[PDB]
């Protein structure tokens, strides 16, 4: 039969072993350990699997080089601006959690330290502040802090300055050896919708935004560093409103009444900065990421099945009390080959409702009450859908009826197997898994007698996806009616495998033949005992559902028109 | 059979608890916590229940309980009668506690990966070792008795969230003898989850 | 990995480490700099503002001397804006919206920033054409290939298509002008990637007293950008209209007395 | 005996002060081959007065860990079913016969315990657990090596 070997290929034993055992191992990544300093914690952490970093985005970006200025209360609150103008901003590098806010510009003060300024709890432990801290190549600004007040009422601004004309410190050409400056000169435009820091659209230039002005702040910065011993000051000069500009950027004198009385009241300054530099040490005192592996295996084992017997009296030919010895042959082969895979399949979908929820994905080894080894190797994904073909079908003309029907399913089809190929990741576990070629990921489409003609006649749109194989299965059980159910199959392999949506557990089993003399009477009897079962192994399927079928073809349905408020009702 | 499936699939080997009211009665758990219920084989109808954790020692004899009317009528339990080689945990019951309102769920367990009796081999030749460890879920839309709400998880299931019972339950059993014992070891939730897939703290006020 | 004993198995051969580096180099990088470049170009520029040549002082890119700024986003909402007739033509029409708005996009960029001129004043003795690059998640371009009966994807435009399986640039289509017959940096490319070679040293550390060998690569690697010209488009509510048919817009003439 | 919540971490609970001093120790800090159970401790109870006996039941049959076929590749289980006793002139707590078994020991009767103990335990980050399932009086044993009734008058 087709449907049972489609959904589960099968795989033959012997008769000398119990059941098979599947060895995998995965690969995983992860940052320090417990050791014994703390002994940190029972069960420990969690460890994330590196084939989730193929989907996901703060899985690897990781930073420990960075210098970051960090606040110390009663050590440094000196050198940082008073934070009653901004409260300090969190920020977090390795595992360590502090506080950090924008270093101020000073003018005839003493010059700072930032090698020295950025010890962070992980260095503490590992020895402070040594030689052989370097300060990078390039160091730069990110951000600059200028105060537009109107009235009293003050509001910061964030400007992000990493990019832009020029923020990279240039070396010297001359004066000391490693004396790096900053030689900042040029303007910083205030767009219409250039937010106010923490969220917030700025509510003091409205006037001007709303005739859509805009303006130009020059700002006239210097600065110097040392990059051996991390020494440096830096120090603004001028800031101030240089030009406004129209929605044509053209420019318009300060003199106009409307924008003097716009412009009346406004001052700015700036409060602070913040320095971006990387510790490149040569002999380093940073720990990365740490790489493992481990091994999960899993034992998978096979029963017997209750017994199958025909008796018949022991002296005779029949026809009649046994027909040849072909009955019991066909009614083993329905009873293991499709009932019981139907109901497998049924369960399996029940389970995965019981568990996944409707259309949500699960992240990897989200869930291991699943059954299935291939959990490994793919977020879980179940999703389901209806159609009411009344409601939805399109009819323009009786004749085409049918086509439409079939276009409208099949694009269904073509949505459901795009977004699972999308959302679980299938493709590259494809990909990976197997390296002598990119096979497409080959479709199964399982559905009863009803379905399939209504599915393939002519004028498939595209037939089940573009470079999509498929397969269809038919089936001629009831509690299957007016359904499809579709998953993913390898049609190239034999052997058990985390890819394989079910194998087959299947050993030879023969007929037993000869006289028993039981309750007392004597009789021929042909003894079957059948030993199989199924056994599945991907946790994603996709099922449809259909109804008013009979409705939509023997009733029209037609143009839905949406009127669009022209008669006036709003 | 070509159409329905139910005019076949017949159980005949399977060994099934059954209550002799009396004679069987202190390894099943009582009647005053779930009815017995009644099921059919071959020709024999009866009662069954769940055997009762072994809280305390004292193990079970399997075969003592698995005489069908059908096999009193054969005479005595034949001697020679030994076990399959898969015996597994057909069915779990879990108790939920609130206020002194009592519920029971029905988590189908069968066909896990952690839950088929394996061959030991620390103790005798044959003998057959259970080692269960694992989160059972709580469906978020189903698992009452066999789906569906409930009554006292309403606050998490209205808004969605889905509970997970860690269970550590140890097992044997002897495939010649017919004594084995169960007990569970632990059982508690440790995490909540929702639809993002990322857990909730047990102290979040909603959670508490 | 432990510095008494070789373990192939704990720690994988050099491939694991060095395609994990790839990985992270060559993509998350990158789309870092990509988005941070889109939203800089808002936070500057508005919406859909051309500028005078060199009047946008505060911005990379040398590309600036040549070329006037532009950056302006657009929506598409398909469950309003498509229009059907028979279930069996909805996905040539989904095709249909998708392929004007992106040649709308195209032209009028075109049109405002005057970038023929600067192709055509950078490059003597030839006259080539602006070529389109647009970058897409995993789930769109097969909406944008053609299917039976389509026009071309631009018109008179050549152009790449992208694949990208992070989930940023999920339902986004980012495109811009570049130029693929070139390998060193020009003002009219959108970027250029400094890079500088690594090579691996391996070698024993005693840290808090310990034994192990530690293996370590230092990346050197920067992102930069040229050409403050980029076009952002996302498309919402797909799958929505094409299981849910809509039909029809119907404009009544208010003969039905109202007006 | 912990049997519900959390297990216990032993690398955590053999934190000695020299290894303070010395900061951290190495990667992969591995188990022994074997765990073993060096004492059991018992207590006996009759009316009221407890007494401890410990037994040290190392170099038994089963005291040994072993790995398993499932889960993690590291996790090593515990199974220990045998029978314990206590004699006249074994080792004991308060001598080799104690005040709360004087009674039998004066008939020469020596009592076996049957124990049943199980737990897992695993060599990588020093978690585990265990847990206590069985333990009661099985059987009485006399002078001469043959099982005496429990229904019977002395030894009841």
């Amino acid at each position: 039969h087709e449907f049972a070997e489609l959904f589960y290929r099968t795989y033959i034993v012997t008769p000398d072993q119990a059941g098979f055992q599947l060895s995998i191992r995965r690969n995983l990544v992860w940052e320090g350990w417990t050791g014994e300093g703390l002994s940190g914690e029972k069960q420990e952490i969690s460890k994330r699997n590196i084939l989730q970093g193929l989907l996901d985005y703060t899985t690897l970006e990781t930073n420990s080089t960075e210098l970051i200025p960090v606040i110390q209360s009663g050590e440094n609150d000196e050198q940082f601006i008073d934070p009653s103008v901004l409260p300090a901003q969190t920020v977090k590098q390795g595992k360590d959690t502090f506080d950090t806010n924008f270093l101020k510009f000073s003018e005839n003060g003493e010059g700072f330290n930032l090698l020295m300024l950025a010890q962070t709890p992980s260095r503490l432990k590992k020895g402070s502040m040594t030689f052989t801290d370097s300060l990078d190549s390039r160091i730069a600004l990110k951000q600059l802090l200028i105060s537009v007040t109107k009235g009293g009422t003050t509001e910061l601004f964030a400007l992000d300055v990493n990019r832009d004309q020029y923020a990279a410190y240039t070396a010297t050409r001359e004066y000391n050896f490693r004396l790096m400056q900053l030689k900042f000169h040029t303007s910083l435009g205030l767009g219409e919708e250039s937010t106010t820091v923490a969220g917030a659209e700025s509510a003091l230039l409205k006037d001007l935004f709303d005739l859509g002005y805009r303006i130009e702040l020059d700002v006239k910065v210097d600065g110097e560093m040392n990059v051996e011993n991390g020494n440096g000051d830096t120090s603004l000069r001028a800031l101030r409103l240089a030009r406004v500009f129209d929605k044509e950027g053209k420019e318009i004198a300060l003199t106009d009444s409307r924008v003097s009385a716009a412009l009346s009241g406004l001052t700015v300054t700036g409060v602070g900065y913040s320095l971006e530099a990387r510790l490149t040490n040569i002999n380093q005192l940073e720990m990365g990421l740490l790489i493992d592996s481990d091994v999960q295996k899993q034992g998978f084992m096979i029963p017997t099945l209750p017994p199958l017997v025909i008796v018949k009296p022991a002296m005779v030919e029949d026809d009649k009390t046994y027909p040849r010895l072909e009955a019991l042959t066909t009614a083993y082969r329905i009873q293991q080959m499709r009932n019981n895979a139907v109901t497998t399949l049924l369960n399996r979908a029940d389970t995965l409702k019981s568990y996944l929820g409707v259309g949500v994905p699960h992240p990897i080894e989200s869930n291991l009450g699943l059954e299935g080894v291939g959990q490994y190797y793919v977020r879980p994904y179940y999703n389901e859908a209806t159609i009411d073909v009344l409601n939805d079908l399109n009819n323009l003309t009786s004749a085409a009826k049918q086509t439409d029907i079939q276009g409208l399913i099949v694009s269904k089809i073509n949505e459901m197997v795009y977004t699972a190929d999308q959302l679980t990741g299938y493709t590259a576990a494809l990909e990976a898994a197997f390296s002598g070629r990119s096979p497409k990921p080959h479709v199964a489409i399982g559905t009863d007698m009803r379905l399939p003609q209504y599915i393939q006649i002519n004028g498939d749109d595209r037939t089940v996806g573009i470079g999509y194989d498929y397969t269809i299965a038919r089936i001629s059980d009831l509690r299957m009616k007016d359904k499809i159910v579709m998953t993913f199959i390898l049609p190239n392999e034999s052997e058990p495998h985390p890819l394989q949506h079910g194998v087959l557990g299947f050993i030879p089993e023969y007929l037993v033949d000869f006289n028993m003399i039981r309750n007392q009477r004597i009789g021929r009897e042909i003894r079957l005992t059948p030993r199989y079962r199924y056994f599945n192994f991907l946790p994603i399927m996709l099922v449809i559902n259909v109804i008013n079928l009979e409705e939509a073809i023997a009733q029209r349905t037609a143009l839905d028109v949406n009127e669009t408020q022209v008669t006036p009702a709003s």
